[PDB]
């Protein structure tokens, strides 16, 4: 039930998930730089933070293991907002959840459209290390 497991720096791909500085990244750029002579490593990693968008940064050894987050995706029906902009979600199962918020930027703003329509949605709700949301919205019927 741990949010992140160990990887190998060495066996850290692009476009895999990665912990930079205690946030879940996708690992956007890998090199090497700088080291003893007599066998050690320090892979430059970057990242874009996979909520924020926030780009970070750290230096690892290709020996040891970094911090990689487990990443999770669940789809849910959507069938309420309510004032305080939060929305009603409903699971397969039918357990209903209003924690989480109408999602930044864009998406967001379709998605409030789509729903003051007549559209049934849903909403696809990014999970890792804690945090959650709306990264998606498609319609349904």
């Amino acid at each position: 039930a741990s949010a992140t497991f160990p990887m190998q720096c060495s066996a850290l791909r692009k476009n895999g998930f990665v912990m930079l500085k205690g946030r879940p990244c996708k690992i956007v750029e890998m090199s090497t730089s700088k080291t003893g002579k007599h066998g050690h490593a320090k892979v430059h990693l970057v990242g874009i933070d996979i909520f924020n968008g926030k780009k970070y940064e750290d230096i690892c050894p290709s020996t040891h293991n970094m911090d990689v987050p487990h990443v999770k995706r669940e789809d849910y029906q959507l069938t309420d907002i309510s004032d305080d902009g939060y929305l009603t979600l409903m699971a397969d199962n039918g357990d209903l959840r209003e924690d989480l918020k109408i999602p930044d930027g864009d998406l967001g703003t379709q998605l409030r459209s789509d729903f003051d329509s007549g559209k049934e949605l849903l909403c696809t709700v990014l999970k890792s290390c804690g945090e959650e949301c709306v990264i998606a919205v498609k319609a349904n019927t």
